[PDB]
Parts: C-alpha cells; structure tokens; sequence
C-alpha cells in the first residue's frame, strides 16, 4: 500500500520488545518500506489460503498476543534481509531485492514453517511441541536460506543434495543468529521448541548425535524416511561447520578453528559459485576447498581447517 513511513514498537513470541518498520495510511501496515522492494507481513486467520490480509493495525502497538508472531516475522525477515546484504552483498534472497513475503497464523495448530516457492509461511504450533515458529530467528533464517539456495545451486530435495541443502540452511540459521545476537548457540530451533521442556532443540550442529543424527558419513542414514534422511544426515555436514569455525577433535582428527564470519564466506562461495542440483558430499567439500582456496589461497590456514573438518567426518 502507498502511505508513509513510520516506525512501530511491539511484543515477539518470547516476550521481547521491539521496533519494527511500518507503513501508515488509515492504518498501520506491517509493511517495511526501507529494505529492497518491501518486506510484507500478512494475517492468514487461521485459513490456508495465502497470503491472507495484509497485516492491519490501528495504533502501531503490536502488544497483543494475537500480534506476536507478525511481530518475529516481520522482524526477523528484516534481520535476514541486512545479513545477506551487510555480510555477503546479496540483495534480498534473488539477489535483485525481491520482496519479502510472509504469513502468520497459518492454519490451527500447525507445527511446522515453510517457505513455499514464493513467500514465508508460519504455523502457531500445538502449544506442546512448538509455540510460534517465528519466534525462532535461526527458524527464519533458516527457511529464507532455502529460497537463496532454489535461486543459485538448485540443490535437490533429497538424499545427499538434499541433506546438503537442509544443513547450508542451518549453517545460516546459526549465522543470522549469532549475527543479530540472539541468545546465540549451535543449536536449531530452541526457542520454539517443547515450551515445557528447557535446554532440548531439534537438532545439534556442535554435537548431532546427542539427538540420534550421524556425526560422521560412516553412519549416515541409508533409507528412504524424511525424502533419503534430509534432516539426518545434514548433522555430517553441520558437524564440520562447527569445527571448521569452532575447531576441536572428532573421530580423532584435530580441526584448527577460523571462526563464524570465514566459516560464512567459505559456504556462501561455494554456494553460489560452484555448488550444482545434484552435488553430493565429496562435491561438497572439493568446492569449499576451492572456496577457501579462492578466498585466503592454497597454502593458507583456512583451506587446511576445511580440509581436516571433513577429514573428521569421514567425507573425502
Ligand atoms: O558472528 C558472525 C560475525 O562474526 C561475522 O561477521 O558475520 C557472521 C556472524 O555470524
Ligand atoms: O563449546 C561449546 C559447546 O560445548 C556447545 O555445545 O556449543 C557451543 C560451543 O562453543
Ligand atoms: O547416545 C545417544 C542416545 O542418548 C540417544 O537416545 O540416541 C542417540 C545416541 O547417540
Ligand atoms: O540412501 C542415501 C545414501 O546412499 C547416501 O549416502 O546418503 C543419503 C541417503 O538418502
Ligand atoms: O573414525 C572412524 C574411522 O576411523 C573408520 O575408518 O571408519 C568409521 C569412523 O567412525
Ligand atoms: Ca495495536
Ligand atoms: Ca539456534
Ligand atoms: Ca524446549
Ligand atoms: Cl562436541
Ligand atoms: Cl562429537
Ligand atoms: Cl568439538
Ligand atoms: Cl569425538
Ligand atoms: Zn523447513
Ligand atoms: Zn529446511
Ligand atoms: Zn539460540
Ligand atoms: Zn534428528
Ligand atoms: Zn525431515
Ligand atoms: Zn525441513
Ligand atoms: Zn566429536
Ligand atoms: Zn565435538
């Protein structure tokens, strides 16, 4: 909508306070004039029909409960949007600042949030298993990931591309995390998960196995669950993430840490320079090798800490 400008203050799903970007004309539009071609907040009601209505209100506070996930959407979209572009010159998720797109409220106790080819979609969750996924920043970091991923390598859905795709997700995931400093971890989705239940995730990159995923190839998930194990095996490649930046000894082989921001230059080059639609995890690491190689050159420090991360686990 065309109106002006203005700057709102409201509440995220963890009872956080913060301002966010609005657009005023009658109402207030949580509609963000100041990044690339807009980042856009909708109110699916419950429905499944998408987008819904572009998100309305009458004061530009955003203190109700029924307001909180617009609020971690709209904001965390935003988050997401100054990463790509301060850290890695990358104008929205196509790189010619396409609109950001998302819609809250999807569905009835929906555990689950997806980009969906076009725009965020974001159930509330049960109450039990998850509250509001957007209020998991690396959740929205890490579905926004995925549409960076379809518009350069095009990695597919399943098997080892696809557990490669799932894990570059979660590697920046983690990076916006740490980036907007966030309650930072190596953990996926801690914020939204089992309410009840403090201190579990979905899933571990500085140590998979503490939920059952493999943390090394030799005990990668060979079946046809989960599109090939997309989500399984993905805990080989954010191991060696983490030690590529963090270092330490796996499996016996010790890894020299370079830290998060060389870890995210190092991924981003490969990919979207040499990554393709069916890369596998060998392609994998010869392209962060040639990622690295690029960047601090063949005899640097860097390539040798991605060479013994994969060393590690057991990807050659
Ligand atoms: O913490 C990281 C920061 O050091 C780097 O500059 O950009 C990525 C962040 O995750
Ligand atoms: O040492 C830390 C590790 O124990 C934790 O699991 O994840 C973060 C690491 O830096
Ligand atoms: O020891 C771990 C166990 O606690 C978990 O339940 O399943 C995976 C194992 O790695
Ligand atoms: O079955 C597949 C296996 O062969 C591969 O190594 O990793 C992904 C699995 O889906
Ligand atoms: O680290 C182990 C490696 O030494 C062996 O060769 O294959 C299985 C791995 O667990
Ligand atoms: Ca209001
Ligand atoms: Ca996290
Ligand atoms: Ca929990
Ligand atoms: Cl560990
Ligand atoms: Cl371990
Ligand atoms: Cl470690
Ligand atoms: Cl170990
Ligand atoms: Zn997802
Ligand atoms: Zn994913
Ligand atoms: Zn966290
Ligand atoms: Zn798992
Ligand atoms: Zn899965
Ligand atoms: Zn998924
Ligand atoms: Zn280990
Ligand atoms: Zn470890």
């Amino acid at each position: 909508i065309t109106g002006t400008s203005t700057v709102g203050v409201g509440r995220g799903v963890l009872g956080d306070q913060k301002n966010i970007n609005t657009t005023y004309s009658t109402y207030y539009y949580l509609q963000d004039n100041t990044r690339g071609n807009g980042i856009f907040t909708y109110d699916a009601k419950y429905r499944t029909t998408l987008p819904g209505s572009l998100w309305a209100d009458a004061d530009n506070q955003f203190f109700a409960s029924y307001d909180a996930p617009a609020v971690d959407a709209h904001y965390y979209a935003g988050v997401t949007y100054d990463y790509y572009k301060n850290v890695h010159n990358r104008l929205s998720y196509d790189g010619n600042n396409a609109a950001i797109r998302s819609s809250v409220h999807y569905s009835q106790g929906y555990n689950n949030a997806f980009w969906n080819g076009s725009q965020m979609v974001y159930g509330d969750g049960d109450g039990q298993t998850f509250i509001p996924l957007s209020g998991g920043i690396d959740v929205v970091a890490h579905e926004l990931t995925h549409a960076v991923t379809d518009y350069t390598a095009g990695l597919i859905y399943q098997n080892e591309s696809g557990a490669i795709n799932e894990a570059i997700s979660d590697i920046f995931g983690t990076l916006v995390e740490f980036y907007a400093n966030k309650n930072p971890d190596w953990e996926i989705g801690e914020d939204v998960y089992t309410p009840g239940i403090s201190g579990d995730s979905l899933r571990s990159m500085s140590d998979p196995a503490k939920y059952g995923d493999p943390d090394h190839y030799s005990k990668r998930y060979t079946g046809t669950q989960d599109n090939g194990g997309v989500h399984i095996n993905s805990g080989i490649i954010n191991k060696a993430a983490y030690l590529i930046s963090q270092g330490g000894t796996h499996y016996g082989v010790s890894v020299v840490g370079i830290g998060r921001d060389k870890l995210g230059k190092i991924f981003y080059r490969a990919l979207t320079q040499y990554l393709t639609p069916t890369s596998n995890f060998s392609q994998l690491r010869a392209a962060a090798v040639q990622s690295a190689t690029d960047l601090y050159g063949s005899t640097s420090q860097e390539v040798a800490s991605v060479k013994q991360a994969f060393d590690a686990v057991g990807v050659k």
